[PDB]
């Protein structure tokens, strides 16, 4: 069980940091034949749910992450129509739609260019993208309760929410 | 010159991607006895100046980056008053002030937690921090029309500016 691996890598504090999380996820086999997650992707995964700002992730938060990772993995396989093991612009656009985001062509362009390596978006980068989209949206939503699609941010708040990710 | 190193790694399009930039900067000696830059840091250095959204860096952008890196390098030497080769909370506070940014102790704490390892911020992470602070502050300033320290953002705009870095 992935939960058994969590316990095995948790260490003395019963919670995982980026490095421990990377070990747990790699042992889980969630990445299949794709490359394991990078330390950076695991760090952002933690930042996404680090409500207490401790740089670590508790088990209950991990259950939420695991659920999200499996949904994102299915989306990846769904949109990877050519089975390249990489997500191209039109595929990523589809995945973004599957996740519920309504983004402009330019934003999509920016995202593809930012996450591409040698021309392609591999699983690790794809997941990192999904994580950041969710983390940034969580922050934005706290300033957009009416869900109007706009929000005011004081500079300091803006940096706190974005620099933490 | 550093531009000689740029020309040595530049692609046939006269630009460099994150990996080619990494090689150029390693040859430049901007780090001295410090470590080379991580791929992630080089990727955001490119993003910071990717005004034409090509995911690559041309000569003009590199010259701008080189100037910024030297500014950040000099600031690093200035604030690392105990010669630890690393920047601690108090020292980063000074550096952020030298960069012309005014943030709260709370935001400072968020930044230190994000980039420090055992209380120390090493060169690569320090530069990554400087890059993101500049990029996000410039993005915020563009929307802060009245220059009052607060700005309203359309959701998609917010995501493009933040996902870009
Ligand atoms: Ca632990
Ligand atoms: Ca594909
Ligand atoms: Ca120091």
């Amino acid at each position: 069980s992935v939960y058994t691996y969590f316990s095995a890598v948790a260490g003395q504090d019963g919670e995982v940091d980026a490095e421990e999380l990377q070990r747990c996820l790699t042992q889980s086999g969630i990445n299949g034949t794709y490359s394991p997650f990078s330390l950076e992707t695991c760090r952002i995964m933690i930042a996404m749910l680090d409500r207490d700002h401790t740089g670590k992730m508790g088990f209950n938060a991990f259950k939420e992450l695991w659920a999200a990772l499996n949904a994102w993995k299915e989306n990846f396989m769904t949109v990877d129509q050519d089975g390249s093991g990489t997500v191209e612009h039109h595929e990523l656009r589809q995945a973004i739609g599957l996740m519920g985001y309504r983004l402009s062509p330019q934003t999509l362009t920016t995202i593809v260019k930012r996450y591409s390596k040698n021309g392609r978006i591999f699983f690790d980068d794809y997941v990192a993208c999904c994580v950041k989209l969710r983390a940034l949206t969580d922050f934005f939503r706290k300033r957009d309760h009416l869900q109007q699609g706009s929000a005011n941010f004081i500079y300091d708040d803006f940096l706190q929410g974005t620099m933490a990710i």
